């Protein structure tokens, strides 16, 4: 339909392909959002065994159109607005004196369900560093999302620093660069330069054997 795609709860699916140095995994999510107010509640199973990266590195990876923009807001919403035929949603990440993702994910309706299907790449990690030695403690900052309309490619970009907690009180930062472009050839809404404001909390499922993530997660439009 549109915007309107999102006015109740809307089930997820998000998989995620990856590879980072020699580690084959997969990870699959299940779960519901709410974009009238922002929401994610979302389950994530690693079904290929325990994970080679720790789980906080790839929160960013695993809708923002979820998002809740606002109603003065509602025209500055390109995510919304390529759905159902979805967007592409494509992200280089450097880990600060550490490796980096090459991340490519398409975004969009299967039915009735919104689905995150992603490809990742990593490379040039450190064996002993915070990735790979999993020194990265279980949570997850709040942050701001730049946004900012790439009208030669109908679509938009994104910048922004991930800020990870480490073990021994560090902090491990990790530069995204994000570039978005509708997969559908429809009109859609290229906005003004905003961002979006973020809270995540990691948590773990009693009853769960395997590798896994739950997350709760809030996301609000601002900065008109
Ligand atoms: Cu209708
Ligand atoms: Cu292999
Ligand atoms: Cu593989």
């Amino acid at each position: 339909k549109g915007e309107e795609l999102f006015t109740g709860v809307v089930p997820i699916l998000i998989e995620l392909d990856g590879h980072v140095n020699g580690h084959h995994f997969f990870v699959r999510g299940e779960g519901e959002g709410d974009a009238t107010i922002g929401k994610l509640s979302l389950k994530f199973i690693a079904t290929t065994g325990k994970l080679p990266v720790p789980w906080p590195t790839l929160v960013t990876t695993l809708v923002q159109c979820f998002s809740r923009y606002p109603d003065h807001m509602k025209r500055h919403d390109f995510f919304k607005s390529a759905m159902p035929e979805g967007y592409v949603q494509e992200r280089t990440i450097y880990f600060k004196d550490d490796g980096t993702y090459k991340t490519r994910a398409e975004v969009k309706f299967e039915g009735d369900t919104l689905v995150n299907r992603i490809e990742l790449k990593g490379i040039d990690f450190k064996e002993d560093g915070n990735i790979l030695g999993h020194k990265l403690e279980y949570n997850f900052n709040s942050h701001k999302v730049y946004i900012t309309a790439d009208k030669q490619n109908n679509g938009i970009k994104a910048n922004f620093t991930i800020r990870h907690n480490v073990e021994d009180g560090s902090v491990q930062l990790a530069d995204h660069y994000q570039q978005n472009t509708p997969i559908g050839d429809g009109p859609v809404d290229l906005p003004d330069d905003h961002y979006l404001s973020t809270q995540t909390i990691l948590s773990k499922d009693l009853n769960e054997k395997r590798d896994h993530m739950v997350l709760l997660e809030y996301v609000t439009a601002a900065g008109i």
